[PDB]
């Protein structure tokens, strides 16, 4: 079996949040520490290859990406949060609403809806490191494969593929996958893909790449109709002006197995060749996982090796960035049967 | 000492909720049933004049302001969250953020996020129910005054203001001032003007009006850089197209009093001077209280006398609905001084 290498940061847990809005209730949080603690017991089990931590590269890669007001605001969104008296987690309440104005306001609460798009995802003390340390994670697996590495693991806690330039939801604040793609870019790779194979669009993905032609976005998701993230990933959003046929999104109803996922999947593949990219990068979820709690797929757990094994068929330089997946007994196993499938284990 | 009718609904008392998101927690809200029955108690016990319950004008009305896809989805809320699974009451968990599609989704999280400007506004059984009663509540009130009467005092629970065409929040669902203000164009009155005297901006009968210059939309308020609504409410939003030069915004830092806040209520006058309207319509809210928990004006219980003193010699048909106010031990007192410096105390 062939090694991977993953990147990995203790720091994850600093992001150790108590609540989240679901259905009119504050209830545990899905998107929990544990995710990554048993993905990397597994890739230590399995003997997956070396197991690195971050090089801190500041927030200058962090800024191809993201305005700087943002991230601006994300160091000082708990601090404010607290010494204007609120005894919660920090929880948007209102937000630009349909008509009116896309002003950025002095009130943190104001800025809290101006920055998000949804309430469930709660801000504390460590989000602020926790991010910042998910994107090094990313920029160093992109780092390993620039440098010789055919694939990297960016074991990435919190996730980011849903997360704009200047919009955090979704249990995302960077978006790593972006931070990677742009990374290339700027290291003289000409075209990179990101393929988005979480269970949920990659809307902040293709809201960063949308007009543009050099950084090909697809993803494969649930039907935005039923699901989060509802306003963005129908199959019409196929990119604006030079980013014209640049973007696609394939969509799938409740039930979905791995031999109807996979056409797509294939579909994907066969857009991606044609694009001809220098580099690739996935964006992983596994809540695409048939008991995966909030999602409505049907793949198991041996398929994530046959998805492992059709991706490393593309013939590219890899950064895997881990996303979404929310069965916590079978994440570890899933997660890595993507990277052993990759290796060739069948 | 002249009298005032008073419409009450008991029906307002069907909208009871129990949480209300704040400082990300879930909180007794501050819409509580206690405000409207607090000012009934003191309409009887100052002998204001006769009250009366409202008459139901059907859906027509409020369909001259409300989208009927935003009446609809009112009405089946709560019965679609249940049927759903949610536990909760309904509130929005995600919605349009800056750079998604305004798209109209199947999923009813999805289509709470859509019609909604804020988390704070919960839904539960009879919210619909409380609604309705709340509007007809504003159209008995103007058509007292149509019938001959110089006043009318619409007893109005749920409030009405934040509401947009298609936008519930603020704790409002229906716009009752503009259904009222409507209701009044509809029959043969010319022009028409509203004044919010709440402590929080109009939004809703902003964006309602704003194109037209057949209704004049006047606001005074807390600075919304620094409070609700966030995002609109500014001193430069003036009006566009045919309704430029008939929006008025009159914005107050923290700690603003009396002597402050009415220099702009005569600039409000005499914009209505100029204007001439043949109705005005009072979005009346008493969060201007010095005891309010959740504002930060300065006004006295004494104060209101004087608004209402002020808004007599305007010399207009007029009918007021009640808006904001959540200090409930001083709010019967403080709405009722309106009506009765009105008809003349001192
Ligand atoms: N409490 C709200 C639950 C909504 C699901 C958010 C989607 C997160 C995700 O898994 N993105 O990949
Ligand atoms: N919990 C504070 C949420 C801000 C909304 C204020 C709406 C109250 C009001 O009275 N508007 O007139
Ligand atoms: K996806
Ligand atoms: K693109
Ligand atoms: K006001
Ligand atoms: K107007
Ligand atoms: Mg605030
Ligand atoms: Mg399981
Ligand atoms: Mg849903
Ligand atoms: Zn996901
Ligand atoms: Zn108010």
């Amino acid at each position: 079996l062939g090694s991977m290498k993953t990147v990995f940061s203790p720091l994850h847990s600093r992001r150790h949040v108590k609540t989240e809005l679901d259905g009119g209730l504050l209830i545990e949080p899905h998107e929990k520490p544990s995710r990554a603690e048993t993905i990397l017991a597994r890739v230590k089990d399995q003997a997956l290859g070396e197991i690195l931590e971050p090089e801190e590269f500041g927030l200058g890669p962090v800024k191809r990406v993201h305005t700087a007001d943002y991230v601006s605001f994300l160091e000082t969104c708990w601090d404010e949060w607290v010494a204007a008296g609120k005894r919660g987690e920090a929880i948007p309440t209102f937000w630009v609403g349909r008509g009116m104005r896309a002003r950025l306001p002095k009130d943190i609460d104001g800025r809290l809806g101006y920055y998000s798009l949804g309430a469930d995802t709660s801000i504390s003390d460590g989000t602020w490191e926790a991010a910042r340390a998910s994107a090094n994670v990313a920029l160093t697996a992109q780092k390993l494969v620039a440098e010789g590495e055919r694939a990297a693991f960016a074991l990435c806690r919190p996730p980011g593929h849903h997360a704009h330039a200047d919009v955090f939801g979704g249990y995302c604040f960077f978006n790593n996958a972006a931070i990677a793609a742009q990374a290339f870019r700027d290291q003289g790779y000409g075209k990179v893909a990101v393929l988005d194979v979480d269970f949920h669009h990659g809307n902040g993905t293709q809201a960063i790449f949308y007009d543009r032609s050099d950084v090909l976005t697809i993803s494969l998701h649930g039907d935005p109709d039923l699901v989060f993230p509802h306003f963005l990933g129908f199959e019409d959003e196929t990119g604006e002006g030079d980013g014209e046929a640049y973007n696609l999104n394939i969509v799938f109803p409740p039930d979905t197995p791995f031999s109807i996922w996979s056409q797509g999947l294939e579909k994907a593949c066969e857009r991606i060749r044609t694009f001809a990219p220098d580099a690739l990068v996935v964006a992983l979820g596994v809540d695409t996982f048939e008991e995966d709690p909030i999602s409505f797929f049907k793949l198991t757990s041996g398929d994530y090796l046959k998805l492992g094994k059709r991706l490393e068929q593309l013939g590219l330089p890899t950064v895997f960035t881990m996303e979404g997946g929310y069965d916590v007994d079978a994440i570890g196993v899933n997660a890595v049967n993507v990277m052993q499938g990759f290796e060739g284990k069948s």
